[PDB]
């Protein structure tokens, strides 16, 4: 298993991260468990979730599950980095009651004690907003944060869905009165979708924060799609040109088209790696085999043909 | 109903607020729940105490009643914005003891542990001064709200009676070392008493407060208190006509008096809105409808006639 | 002479101030030399001016007097205080054109040059802004001032025409990074107009300003204006006058010259420094010195009181 | 004439921008003057230029221009918010010698020099960065930004061509020290390309900065581009023509000019500023000021955003 | 009673302090109880003890008796404004054990757990310095008191027995992040020895510290020495003529010795007002009476030439 | 000739600080060059004068011949870290004109203008506070200083006649905005006046401020009065006569010289930069050269302190 520091701090992480969101609504109890036991004795210590994972009147099940998974012992909490998000509605679905989405500091207090129990540990390590909240103020959030820091419930603040002004002024106001600003981004970022390179990845790697790429395979359709007979984009046959020359490259090539848009990723400036949400064991192994795979200058040459980039702004679109 | 951010922070208020001043002295504990009941299914979900609300020997009776409520369940407590205050004598009235009045360290740490005690709650959402204490410094003050801050018992800071420069001084003492300062003023503010536009709105507005009003009927004066045949003004022939020219106004229109001055209030730049202190079910009724009407500019026209408003210092008695 | 610091700072002023607005509208240049070496002979070391007074077409004529003052040697710009101001418009009177007036950086640089040309000074030790400016903000303006204070053009930085709290928002930007704030303002403050009070007076005691009143008589309602009938509005109200009345007949029991007891009241009031007298001839400069020996009894005061109540301070003025 | 506050400061601008690049390529000195004059007629007061401007063995003609311009007298220079820029390579066409482009402290020190003695004026009053360099740090930047402040020879620093990450690393650096930040963003913001929408933009108003739209019609693409074949490359691709003749048809079915709409869109856009307005001759001018006196429907604002989708705030542009 | 704001701070203090350093090893359990009821009744709220009252291996008992005091209830420990002391050796007299005297942050760690125990309260209300401890730099101090501030367990610091630098040193260090900085002094300042005025009263009044005087009658000197037949300055004739022509002052103008020294330290600027510390209710019952005792601008006069001052300095000693 | 740093800073210095206030009422132009240059001869580096030296009339005599002395070249200016000082009234003597005495931005302003033209030189490096002013604020006082430091008009600041509250107070408020505080005090301190000790000398200490001590024989007490007699109200006094007379024996029988004893007893003094030698003739220089090499032994320093006991540190000194 290939390791990396988190962005600037000094925590290590493997360049695997598990994404938990199929315990609870896809994976029974048992056999998430089992993935969690195989995910570490594969050298994977990064665990994902969120308060809302399980969905619907069943949001918090994968935090239970985690949390079940801990109270068996031998040493599970101990070796893992345990992330979880806050901001999602854990009401009914539709719009939500004031203060009960978001990250008022007042969402904050209440989405933290609901989402330890249903932990069963008295500390997460890695906290991160869910999205960006543009109506609630930075001096506000970093007060939030460093009570649950100073009280030992959380070891470390992260992002997930900003825009790039939205981390620098976040680790700016942070800085400002020597706390620890954000040491990681969550954002959408695979082959199809690359717009996290104009901003967000260059706001990342200059204020030092590791960078986590979620839906790698933008929602399966650079799993191989065509040849199993995310739907939208099969409809439109501009797309679905581009996902033939994939999957075509790929069979000339001898490689599964799942493994290298992960593997893919792993070459991106500042990215810390994927996260990887098997449902299965051999689901698992595959991510493993991804981390492994070295991809050819001339593979990464032709990827990027058929997925260009837009580059950094302002020369994205002005010079 | 209508919901607005409370000043620049991330918190979503109802724009009535449920003032619960009634709750004891006039309205009784079972009558009391039966109207935050209401409140919240009309979507009010920002409620007003204080510890010396009861009065007499019965100050705290108020901040019981609110805790017997949370006592219930059917997440109460978690979906109301719970505000309390500081600064009143809790002792029998005339001269307090020293330090069992006002803001000093010493009167924030026993006021707050009552108050808690009595709510039945471990924490409390906006905790307001109930008038400025000119003889307390602000870093004697920042050092008691942020020790509650830091332990998980208070979130934010409000105000209430102060001078605009009050206002400043505080936010500016806050943010010299990274404090979240006040969120929010409580000022007399309604047709007949209009002095806050001289100088505490300007100073909340420009550093993102909310604004809240109390009196927003002065007393009874503006709800028809001709027509039904405070007391002072009525004694006063010039004050009796400006009233007079009020109800006279309204008769025209067809409009409750009530429910106009609420409404007026609503329209004033920077306010977040009115309390509102029913007695009963059908006066919360009534504050409801003056959220949802609409004012003419004809009459906003009028109302300024009758009700002139003296400008923002210095151009109030300078230029 | 009485003497006094101007608020917190290290500056000393005589507690009359020589406000300069009459040379060049009322008073030539001669006889406005004649009364500021009347001025330095009581002992009156605090002369205040403004870019913009001079009037209409003269605008920058006040200035130029006090430069031609200067001029003459004989430590006349050694021992004076020289005060001026920024803000107003300088061009034709009228909608300036833009950033022509207010409190942009701009034009503080524009208006500081301006006005250090006309005074024949390499330095003004106190500049102080005629009025609040609402949409510039601190920091552009301590930037402007903080060039000047280390360019040696200005000393001190003082208001006119402030809101309370643009007092302690101006104040507490400063300290953030070392600079000395405001150290005066100049607001409207006499027996009539008392609303100074409210905020504006509490806010420059509480961070350390002096507090310069300007309109000390009213606009001469308060000195004597019914008797020399032989402030034109105020005369036509029936209520004002009464008040007016009153005073003066209070004046003529206990003895005591209107236009004396409008300054020596405000001499009593807590952290103010001192009146604007602003004089049109010697008789002005006299009188005030007159005034600043008077000791009012507590009886006049109290009288003085009912007469021309004031608010107090707020929110008490509007609350509890 | 429209007049706003750039961004949260305390200068006032018009909100058309006159830009300078065509005075000496295309317009010489002398009709070159000509349009500044009736610039301030229309009352523009905000001119911007650039050291590059000129081009080739050129550089530097437009900041001679203007000035020469302001040689004349008549309040010229007095009336004017001076913007010019410093990043660019300033000697021959080609890779630079090594501190002769981009945004070192001794390329500011050099560049600011020069451009000065050009404009013949001492002092700039809005110095921009004409595009983002990566390889300076902020520290390095406000060091020389502010010794030219304290000198008087800068009063406002404004970017061009900034990413939203570096407006907010700009602005947090500079307020840690007391120091005023950028005041300005002159970003590439039309119908045809919104993509500042995403991060530019949305960065600019939270810092209180000015949006200043250069190629504000494409490059002359929305100025009527299809009409006039009685930019070169968009009218080869049948995709972007088709959308070109959307808009000119729509604007005749409601009698509007292409040229003039294409400013007063950018107009209703939320923290912009204004256009650079960039004219050859007075034609610009006067097209720009009737565009500024323009109301656009709902209507008409409706089939503009169904013809010229923006791709809206990011994460949500890209995410959700 | 006269009551007085603490320096700068919005605490009120009565202007007598009641010493406490009798109880224990002259008035007992029972005695020492009643004089603090006694107290309470003539106003008196401020109360000052320190960890070394009660003596020899008896240390700790005078904090022992204001706990049991606490314990009878009556809104006892309510109502008091309670300040104890760290620095002292805690253990036998002699040298003590490393770091178990002055204000290493691990002396003040122990002494405070102690004092808490001993008091049988959950805070201190003002907590003093005993002396100035140039070993121990303010970095390491404020640590240790801001941990006790954030935990509730104190409100305000103080100082006893410092140089005017050291007030200077501590604010400003104290204010430099944020933190409140000392409120009070207690210096040695009487008739007879007046150094104080020299630097620490002007330091003092610089910093906004109140000023609470021991030793007010110089060890019973000037409590009328003479008549009843500190020894050491009977001994020396130039000061016992000193104190002669004090005695001799006082017969004559009706006025007891005992009573004026206290009322003289009130009429001094800055002075909060001195420590009383009655061993019975009629030695209490008298330092009531010299806090009402108004002293002319005759005796002033002629007790400033028997018991001249030092001036400030510089100028006490060159101009 | 033995050097130090001065307090915590990189000036290396003599522990002799020549002082120049007999250049001027008693040594004329001529023969006061003749010392310095043999201050110069003997490696003294550290020139101490003042502004009010001269007296009465002739206020600024001493400034002027030190100009005098550097204009004559021969690397003088260069060798010499020059001290001057600020406070004291320059003109007529009686109470002086507001603000030109003491310590406001105002008086600095002039003060160190006319300092700096009668030295003839275009800096000062130690300037210094002549007694401290409790009425004006550190935040002006040291906007006055950094102007000057920025300018290149002085290089370090000092203090004189200040307590130990003074010089934390001064040096912390430096320290929050970068500033460089006092980097000395000049108090009064000899064997007789001991109560520097108390706490301006610990403050000092701890700040890192050298100590320089003025007036160390006591105004010639301890220069050998009694002996002399072939300070004038001390000799009139028994019981400090008697301090005096055991003085003098002890040192009689040890074979020393009271001049140099008094000198040589400072240099002992923990914290102690130095003394100031004021001399009127070559004598007062190579009298103080002989105290700087002599070694006091434990026994004379014994005998020393049992007749001249100090109070020791504050608390201790007048409790525990």
């Amino acid at each position: 298993m290939e390791y990396t520091q988190l962005g600037r701090i000094g925590l290590k992480v493997s360049r695997l991260v598990l994404g938990t969101m199929n315990f609870g609504p896809t994976t029974d109890e048992a056999e998430s468990h089992a993935i969690m036991d195989a995910a570490l004795d594969a050298g994977i210590n990064f665990f994902d979730t969120a308060n809302v994972y399980g969905w619907g009147e069943n949001k918090g099940r994968t935090e239970e599950i985690l949390g079940s998974w801990f109270a068996q012992g031998g040493d599970r909490r101990d070796k893992v980095v345990l992330a979880t998000k806050v901001y999602g509605n854990m009401g009914l679905d539709g719009p939500a009651w004031p203060n009960h989405d978001k990250l008022s500091a007042l969402n904050i207090r209440r989405s933290v004690d609901a989402s330890l129990k249903r932990l069963g540990t008295d500390h997460i390590d890695l906290y991160q907003f869910h999205h960006v909240d543009r109506d609630t103020p930075w001096d506000e959030i970093w007060q939030a944060m460093d009570v649950l820091v100073r009280q030992g419930k959380i070891l470390y603040v992260g992002s997930s869905n900003f825009a790039g002004w939205n981390i620098a002024q976040a680790n700016e106001t942070a800085a400002r009165h020597g706390r620890l600003g954000l040491v990681s981004e969550q954002c959408l970022y695979n082959l199809c979708e690359r717009r996290a390179e104009m901003e967000v990845v260059p706001a990342a790697r200059e204020y030092g924060l590791g960078v986590i790429a979620w839906s790698p395979l933008h929602g399966g359709l650079l799993g191989g799609a065509i040849r199993k007979e995310a739907a939208d984009a099969l409809k439109d046959p501009q797309q679905r040109e581009q996902i033939q020359r994939y999957e075509d490259l790929l069979d000339k090539h001898g490689l599964e088209p799942g493994e290298v848009a992960l593997a893919w990723l792993l070459t991106r400036p500042g990215v810390t790696g994927p996260i990887v949400g098997p449902r299965t064991a051999d689901q698992l192994a595959s991510a493993v085999r991804a981390a492994e795979l070295t991809l050819t200058d001339e593979v990464l040459t032709a990827l990027d043909e058929i997925f260009p980039g837009p580059g950094p702004s302002p020369e994205a679109f002005a010079w």
